């Protein structure tokens, strides 16, 4: 148990009593689900280093490719390792994608075109992907709307699952849908992110009503959460992010794709130009970095998700309702907290960049952002600029005053940021 | 004069006194030639110069980046100096860019919509951009074509000036016509490039007809051979690649474009996705050689000309024909040598290879690519032209393209070995 | 507990059920010494997160500095994050150090001059360091000895502890002692490695006798094995290598030292040059994986730990005698297992070869190596290069056949390979 | 000639019509003198050249090692091409080499023992080479001294000579003499650098006394300003820093060493530790740089000597003593100036800042640089830090004040910069 020294280090950070027993106890009530997750992540590990073996990695992968970058093969043993990972024909790891959303709008550029209309069935993309499509507003950035091509959306059921019955009725209304968008993760959504038996449901539904239709699945924050993952369930091709799960918390910058050749060609089409796609690109360097991190991801993946688990428990002990709750089946490394109380939000935000081995020392308020009406506050200092596996915090200031924490590349580190956060609020 | 030395180190190669009283010759009629270069080396090493102080560039810009690369100054600032350098409002300076190709194909992704129609005026575009515009053939690989973007052209009139007329007719007959393309360098062709004076005519032409029209000009090879580019004469945008001239020899990726901010941002958001343009994207470390090889580029630019018109002058000494001569004003830094003989042409690139740094030892044979290629290639940056490099299609009259060269030196060396394999 | 679908994976790689039997009883074993474990981990990881909010480590620390790296705010930070950690005055930690065996040498010319003389109260050092003193090889090399400069040791006595009464009575019989040198890892000796409570007692008995004999510590494989480091006993210096345990898996190479500020000083002339010191020396870019990797190092290092711990206590109930024993404190990740069998200690290693990521498929033999008479064999497959903290397996080829098992990432790849390489040998 | 438009901006630098007609004269009156260094420089680029090709340098040279670096060809072939370059048996080009002082030092202490004694025979050698000696001051830092090693020292001749009588003298009277150290350039002094056929006299001197004496030789600044080098009349051994004339402008940091294998060796073991050696020492991902370097080394170094010529003339044209003179024979790139004023000499020390691409409006002042008796200013607006292959000046701040102006990585821009500097002090 605790070390009678950590207890008085942690008393400097002015984390009181109260709050060490809330940890006390969230630590006993949360070990059933930490061994769960131990089970998975063993599988998930040997899973990643047979990839790494099928595809006999050595030094000689780690390359520091330049110019065209013809003939890189630490570039193109990568993709192989991925597409081994995900049980996929293909893959497609770049450090050129900027970041999880550019793989998904290459993903939706390479695959639609004009005439063609996608469905998204997890009601309404995050906020960052209605550019990309053109849903609402468009203003000639060349969305997918002003490339002729149409949108769909079937939300959620009120209980929190695809609603399969209306999603087979769409399908067969519109034969000129070629694509269904699952977005894997919550994002803002008060609601549980879809676990892998939903994604097969959705994937059996839909080809079932046509099977050429292409199956798209946002997998950012998933990675490794299951010993399956929506390729496995009959996904044609996900996209995701290397500075989240996948990069174990050290691949710099970048994205990936995995899925059949066609679906992939296409894609890389769009990331370059049509007549090059994947066959130029050198990758400065980085790519020991982006094998590593995957070595790792399974194993960093989990000490993030401990860090929700534990906050969920926590917090709830602590009287404010969490979504999701210790104890349910997860799809995505995000823990929601209701503060319903601003300056309780506020200050908790503030206690997790007080925790942050990097800025630490930061202003973290309120700011007006590009395009959000509602300010915003977030927490963040890490090693990787805009790292989701990195203890990070972020709310919008608005009614209920709901906080979003994620990451964490140890779970002593994500801990830790925890009880100074929550000895600012409850003493 | 050459050192004795260097003559006996230089016969170690094979080099024939007949190689060597051709050089001397050539050296001597190539003298003004290099007095002008150097004059326009000199204004454009200032024009850098004072890009970068009016960027207050400094130590700091050398930044570590990564992750998302929000508020990267180094990639920030750099986009600001090549906007000064080019004299446009925007530009978007980035290693993601895998090649020239992607640059240009992203600048127009990005420009055109269904129903425009863009207008080549210098005949075909260089092979390569044809999958992109989805010219002659079309699988699904989503091409401006399978987008709804049409494709028309006019050709370079015989004597290789823009046939201005032809512009005119099929502007005014075709209002759909919303982006006019201009090749400055020649490719694997036989004609001169275009110099910024001919640009010019071709802008004034067609913002004649309609001032909305974008000109964009494809300005690969063209950098730092006139002391003013093509959006100093009324280019909307331009694009390029950082292993050819612009990167000095030692950007080790990427590609850039300068224009105006609308065409600037239009095409950011093809590099990436509609509302991240060029916010995101982190510079892999590699910044600093980025700004490095700008301030280097007007000079290595000419160290690579100077070779060329070397070589140009020694060939025609030699009894080839020569395309373009060695007194012509030049607007990229290519040299074509008609050999008509494939022996001869295989030889000399053979020879180049042979002259290379890297690579030297590496078998240079034609391979298949209708008909077979030949490459001459050995260099630190792979597949840069700025680099000595030699290329040529193996077909009827022997036509083999000459290019690059660090320093003079190193290009004069190469050329030396390449012809003492055929003038013995 | 595990997965069905792990066992069949790993029935891929010739796991037995024999093999799973005792790894199930040996996982019950060890679970005590593993909570042991996190809560040293716990602590050092608050230790680690402090120094760097102390030093208020911001992005701007992550630089790239070039030339002579003057004012290099990056590097000289880190060094002071260092001197947090370890409780000194001063720190130098830099690329510029080829391997371990560099930076003890720096300590040692940098801190004795001509007539000095140093005492190794460990007994013999590891054999790198025999070059180094001139123990042995004498060829103008320009080792201490070459230099003027002596050496004298003393055992430890055969219950493994130090010689306390004949420390004392070799420094008090020769006054041109002024440093002793105390290794903290075992080397091949079948020994354990010296508990910080064991360095104490040498400190104390050295310090009493003269208080100016400098204490130095080899500290290698030994960094977040305890809440305490050897300076916080009173150690004046100690030194190491930053592909072992403290760089984390991801720092690329270098050493460190930690001390007080004339010894690190006079260190650094060593690794540069008198009038220089570490005032010069830029970082290529690396300075913030070497940050990263220190923020790891806790949790990193007792990932090998608990490898290592697992593997003493399955080949113990294999039926091999192991050094140590699963339940002993420990001060270094090293575990070693007699084999008393030619052949099965090359299984063993073979097997760990095969349960590498990289070079899993290279030939694992004996070889000869340049001036010794026992051959080698070596597993190794590693992101960085002759990393310690990476799993791999070495021995030399020498009755009883002893083979030294180290690193693991991850807990889980450890223990793969470990079932990887035990099913090799008991079937 | 200069075009109009060029006149036009260079007036917006405030640069006046008599430094532009200064510049015309100067320019005129320079020209032949160019002709000579073409010369030298086409067969520089061939023996560069040739030096590549004789060791098949590919692109998987161009490697990315880390950890140990143990087997990585790309620096071993590096040093095997600087070897063929100096036509010497064995080369140590590093990274690691903090400076050029850290590699001169590196040879010193890598070849002399207690009893030996050096012999410095160009007068008292460059400032920061005399703490690594311990001509002066000791204090306990590990100097030559403070290990035993002795030195002495042989003045240049009223005219700049050597003196050859006094060396044979000395080393005749003192049979301890092992060493004999050589400046090739002036450092800060009013003398003009040596010349190869200088050191050639220098060397048959020394080794008709003694064959056995090492002829060391301090490079720095004299690289491609002949088409020989020290070790192609005679030298043992050379030494220099990659930021100067060799690394081309490109090279981020290191030096080199060039000479027989034995002394290679020696200074190897003191780079880092006896037993070790240049075997361990990954290169940090920066070995492409430093042949790039290599290759552009010839050119480069004729660009900075060129403007080092042009300096010298339109300064004297103006009214300054200068030292070497536009048309003397030049073993170095440093072109001195004498200004007789204080307030003229800062002033245009801080007119070549304002001419700099980088930094170019930080105001250069006098600081406390490492290895330095009094302060001295320096202007370095430059891409690498500290580079003085790059435009650059520094000036002691002492009568008779002396500006010493290097650098130029082109001609153009050293022109740019002259005239900036000049247009301050003249109008
Ligand atoms: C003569 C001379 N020696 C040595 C050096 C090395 O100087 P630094 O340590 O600044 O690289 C420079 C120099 O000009």
């Amino acid at each position: 148990g605790m070390l009678e020294s950590t207890k008085q280090f942690l008393k400097k950070y002015n984390i009181n009593d109260r709050v060490l027993k809330l940890y006390e106890t969230a630590m006993n009530d949360i070990q059933n689900q930490f061994k769960i997750l131990d089970d998975i992540r063993e599988f998930n590990q040997l899973k990643v280093l047979n990839a790494f073996q099928e595809e006999r990695i050595s030094e000689a992968h780690f390359t520091n490719s330049s110019g065209y970058g013809y003939g890189d093969i630490g570039r193109d043993s990568l993709d192989a390792v991925y597409a081994r990972v995900f049980n996929t024909e293909s893959a497609l790891v770049r450090p050129h994608f900027v970041n999880g959303t550019h793989a998904l709008g290459a993903a939706l550029f390479g695959n639609l075109r004009p005439g063609n209309t996608m469905l998204s069935v997890c009601g309404e993309p995050y906020d960052t992907l209605h550019d990309v499509i053109g849903i609402t507003e468009n203003s000639n950035m060349g969305s997918l709307k002003e490339f002729g091509i149409n949108y769909k959306q079937v939300d959620l059921k009120e209980d929190g699952k695809p609603n399969l019955e209306e999603i087979e009725k769409v399908l067969k209304e519109d034969e000129s849908i070629t694509l269904v968008h699952i977005q894997r993760s919550t994002g803002y959504g008060w609601r549980r992110a879809l676990l892998i038996e939903d994604i097969k449901s959705i994937v059996d539904c839909v080809k079932n009503i046509r099977k050429d239709i292409i199956c798209f699945v946002d997998n950012c924050y998933g990675e490794f959460m299951d010993t399956k993952e929506p390729t496995d369930v009959g996904a044609d091709l996900i996209a995701g992010s290397l500075i989240k799960n996948i990069g174990g918390g050290i691949a710099p910058t970048g994205g990936y794709l995995a899925g059949t050749k066609d679906c992939i060609e296409k894609t890389s089409y769009r990331l370059t130009v049509p007549g090059i796609g994947g066959e130029c690109g050198s990758t400065f360097g980085v790519v020991r970095s982006m094998y590593q991190g995957l070595f790792l991801a399974p194993h960093i993946s989990m000490e993030a998700l401990k860090g929700a688990i534990l906050c969920s428990r926590i917090m709830e002990l602590a009287g404010f309702e969490v979504m999701p709750k210790y104890d349910e089946k997860r799809s995505d490394i995000i823990q929601s907290i209701k503060f319903n109380d601003k300056d309780k939000l506020i200050e908790f935000c503030k206690g997790i960049q007080t925790g942050s081995p990097i800025d630490s020392f930061v202003s973290c308020e309120p700011w007006d952002m590009p395009g959000y009406t509602d300010q915003v506050i977030m927490a963040a200092g890490a090693f990787i600029q805009g790292s989701s596996i990195e203890l990070s915090a972020d709310a919008p200031i608005r009614e209920p005053y709901i906080a979003y924490l994620q990451g964490g590349l140890t779970f002593d580190h994500a801990k830790i940021g925890i009880l100074i956060a929550l000895s600012r609020i409850v003493k």
